[PDB]
């Protein structure tokens, strides 16, 4: 099936063209898309009916869509409307021309401190909105911490997101609680974001192996080693986030009170040389 270029919807009636290509994920392609008449770009999210055969597949796929519906915040990817068609599902999505976290880090490896700074904040306080609007996101990561021309932080893909519909609700269908299938709630976004700062200020995750199995082992156990050469202060907050204990990790609220965020410089800009040189 050939992709057109124009995308048409009956709802909005707005005409999107099909531009450059930005990259692909789970055969979902990506394009840079036009309004073809106010001329405004956008990320045409582009995925096959092909994909979506199985009643399973639709439903995902269609509380991802409701989830992000909902969303409005600067630090969360803006979801601008979506729609069917023949043989394609188009979702048109606030565009990121400067890739994500991940492909910073594989380039920079150990980022300075108050990067670390920066890119945590105000990804907290993404996460943050997700939080007191009741959505876990369930697979926070470098590569869904996607970077803006500003440099600022958009999280996305919420194709693992849920949402909590009453107090005290544990979840059963990456954290300790979901490896050991005991239950959880939002603490295990916590759990994703010290993996996260700790591999921003290290250069590397704290449970990578090049096994799978070994991987999961190591966070049943808690089996983690922070570095001797990153700053105490640092460490103590990595410690917290990654506690064994779902209970004893700090909620996203304290997170930025943390000493961490206010014991050295902390940027409010970044440049775009960030992306391959410390700044
Ligand atoms: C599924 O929601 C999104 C994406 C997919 C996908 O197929 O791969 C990537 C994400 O990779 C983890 C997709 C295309 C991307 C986005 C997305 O929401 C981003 C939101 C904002 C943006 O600029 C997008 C479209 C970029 C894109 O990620 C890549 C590969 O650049």
């Amino acid at each position: 099936k050939e992709i057109p270029d124009v995308l048409v919807d009956p709802r909005t009636m707005k005409r999107y063209m099909r531009g450059r290509f930005l990259g692909k994920g789970g055969f979902a392609k990506c394009y840079e898309i036009t309004d073809m008449d106010t001329k405004e770009v956008f990320a045409g999210k582009v995925v096959p009916k092909s994909m979506l055969l199985k009643p399973h597949q639709k439903e995902k796929m269609s509380t991802e869509i409701a989830i992000h519906k909902s969303l409005d915040n600067p630090h969360v990817v803006g979801f601008h409307g979506f729609f069917e068609d023949d043989d394609f599902v188009y979702v048109v999505l606030e565009i990121c021309r400067r890739r994500s976290l991940l492909e910073l880090h594989k380039r920079r490896k150990a980022v300075t401190e108050p990067e670390a700074r920066y890119f945590m904040r105000q990804t907290i306080q993404g996460v943050q909105y997700l939080h007191n609007n009741r959505v876990i996101h369930r697979d926070l990561k470098l590569g869904n911490l996607f970077l803006n021309d500003d440099m600022d932080v958009k999280i996305g893909d919420f194709g693992l997101a849920t949402k909590i519909e009453f107090d005290g609700e544990r979840k059963k269908d990456i954290a300790p609680e979901v490896l050991c299938k005991k239950g959880h709630s939002f603490e295990v976004d916590i759990w994703s974001l010290g993996c996260i700062l700790y591999t921003l200020l290290v250069g590397k995750p704290p449970f990578e192996t090049s096994c799978l199995k070994e991987t999961y082992i190591r966070i049943k156990k808690n089996e983690y080693s922070v570095p001797r050469h990153i700053n105490p202060v640092a460490s103590a907050l990595i410690r917290r986030m990654l506690h064994a204990d779902p209970t004893l990790r700090p909620s996203v609220a304290e997170l930025l009170t943390d000493e961490f965020f206010t014991s050295g410089y902390a940027p409010m800009r970044l440049p775009t040389s960030c992306l391959t040189v410390p700044p």
